[PDB]
């Protein structure tokens, strides 16, 4: 089981890290959704279908920067909405096949009150989200941590 991003980077069997930049909406205001959806980015695949069955939950989700400081979010996990930042792992999707299937996750953030101006800063630390993979077959138990970056200003009007 292994991971990578589209024009973009991998992380191997066994976990890391990697780094995903994503392009945002400039102008946001009070009341509407970005829409931050990472299924067009990271796709995985497992290496032996035909005898393992890979599990894959969202472990862990955290804003940073000006997403902690300025918007409030919720998190869609394969057709399930959750707080974001998120209170527990949810549960597994299953990889069963050796083609690339999107990790199926989106944020959805809107301003709090207090943004206004730049609340979101061009190449800034926005979130993290934590892939937890298990499978049917051993005690492999990794992670997959995407570390997801601003491409753009975000600005909320005043
Ligand atoms: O007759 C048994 C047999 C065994 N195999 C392959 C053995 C194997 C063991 C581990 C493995 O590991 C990787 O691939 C697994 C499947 O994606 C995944 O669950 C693991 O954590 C890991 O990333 C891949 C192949 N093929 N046939
Ligand atoms: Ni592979």
């Amino acid at each position: 089981f292994a991971c990578k991003t589209a024009n973009g980077t991998a992380i191997p069997i066994g976990g890391g890290s990697a780094n995903v930049y994503v392009n945002l909406a400039p102008v946001v205001n009070v009341g509407q959704n970005l829409v931050v959806d990472l299924s067009t980015q990271i796709f995985c695949h497992n290496d032996y279908p035909e005898t393992i069955t890979d599990y894959v939950t969202l472990q862990r989700g955290s804003a940073y920067g000006g997403v902690l400081s300025n918007f409030s979010g919720t998190v869609k996990y394969s057709g399930s909405s959750y707080p974001f930042p998120t209170t527990s792992e949810t549960p597994r999707v299953v990889y069963n096949s050796r083609t690339d299937k999107p990790w199926p996750v989106a944020l959805y953030l809107t301003p709090v009150s207090s943004a206004g101006g730049v609340a979101i800063k061009a190449g800034s630390l926005i979130a993290v989200l934590i892939l937890r993979q298990t499978n049917n077959y051993n005690s492999d138990d990794f992670q997959f941590v995407w570390n997801i970056y601003a491409n753009n200003d975000v600005v909320v009007p005043t």
